[PDB]
């Protein structure tokens, strides 16, 4: 099946990720609490529900929230300033709280059935966040030895997210607190930092075959834009 890309909001961003956030993917996006990875679902998930020609997919949202961190009044002001109704696109956002890993995982079961149940209509889910997807997986799974467990876990609960992104056609997005030498599973790893007082940068992490350079966007009542 063709891939399909979501606009980030910013050309700048949009380039080095080849196009926007594929769907058949996971995009892992990773930095420091307001480096942007949170604003950055939040205007995702207002984007994919535009038609192609504005960077969508004409699609719906899934949200699991792990820490708190879905605003309903930050999509409401998105939907707005990029001229959408606010209360439509809310409806077109199915959102969950994640109360610990083992539920983070039965709410992937359930965010199948609501996908295959949307597939063939005119508006199919196609796009599911994570934010964040490691937080619970960290506290639970930790301690002496607890590495080889968590990474197990992680890599089963990556490998559900993969299916669902690869089976039905859906941009998977998940956002991570930052270690180094650990493995990672993500189709593509992106690094958030903040910039220059006002900007947001990032750079894409161990991508040979993406193009070289670090693209800038900004935080605004668009959410994300150059
Ligand atoms: C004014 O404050 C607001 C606060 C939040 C919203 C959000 C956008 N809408 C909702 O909360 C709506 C309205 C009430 C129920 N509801 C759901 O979305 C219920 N969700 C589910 O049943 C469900 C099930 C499985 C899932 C698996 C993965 C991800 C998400 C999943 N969601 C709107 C306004
Ligand atoms: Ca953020």
């Amino acid at each position: 099946a063709t891939i399909g890309r979501i606009s980030t909001g910013s050309k700048s961003l949009d380039k080095l990720l080849g196009g926007g956030i594929e769907t058949q993917a996971i995009t892992e996006v990773f930095g420091e609490f307001g480096s942007g990875k949170t604003q950055l679902a939040h205007t995702l998930a207002v984007m994919v529900q535009l038609p192609p020609e504005e960077g969508g997919l004409n699609g719906s949202a899934m949200y699991i929230d792990t820490e708190n961190t879905f605003r309903p009044e930050r999509l409401r002001e998105i939907a707005q300033n990029r001229g959408l109704d606010p209360d439509e696109v809310l409806d077109n956002v199915a959102y969950a709280r994640a109360f610990n890993s083992n539920h983070q995982m039965l709410l992937v079961q359930q965010a199948e059935d609501m996908i295959k149940e949307l597939l063939n209509t005119d508006r199919p889910v196609k796009l599911l966040i994570v934010d964040s997807l490691t937080s619970h997986f960290r506290s639970e799974y930790i301690g002496r030895g607890a590495l080889a467990e968590r990474q197990q876990k992680l890599a089963k609960h990556l490998a559900d997210l993969h299916r669902l992104a690869n089976l039905y056609d859906i941009a998977v997005f998940v956002t991570n607190q930052v270690g180094h030498i650990l493995a990672h599973s993500a189709t593509l790893r992106v690094y958030l930092r903040k910039g220059k007082g006002g900007k947001r940068i990032a750079r894409l992490i161990d991508a040979p075959h993406l193009p070289e350079g670090e693209a800038v966007f900004s935080i605004t009542e668009k959410g994300i834009e150059d």
